[PDB]
């Protein structure tokens, strides 16, 4: 009724908690590209 | 439950906008990828 | 009623259409990765 | 009624089940990034 209403609030919180820790590792994971790329343009 | 439901849609129109930035990002990281890749190839 | 509690299921359709694309386009660079990787070493 | 919300519960539970194999696989780029990045600080 109400209960697996939240079952559903709840489940869906921790996905916008899963999400975040995503883009955070989309953000590390560019980090490292901007820089392994520059790297490159130099060691030229 | 009316205004408990009103509150989950909200909440997944704003879990969209995070899976949206999250598909711009990756197609930058594709290109870098890819950019990267080619220089790699040229020397 | 049913009306704002479909304007739900259309959502998670939608959702997971995206997270569909990005594990594909994950998929993509993991082995652009391992090209670059390979080489790397080559170039060594 | 609970028909739909029942659906509704499911593919929520479905999609963490895919953004769990899809962390599990951006980390597994990041290693690689890493790795990658080392290997050029050095020549
Ligand atoms: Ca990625």
């Amino acid at each position: 009724i109400e209960t697996q209403m939240d079952r559903v609030v709840k489940e869906m919180r921790r996905q916008l908690e899963m999400i975040d820790k995503l883009t955070t590792r989309e953000i590390e994971q560019v980090e490292l590209l901007k820089r392994i790329y520059d790297k490159l343009t130099v060691r030229t």
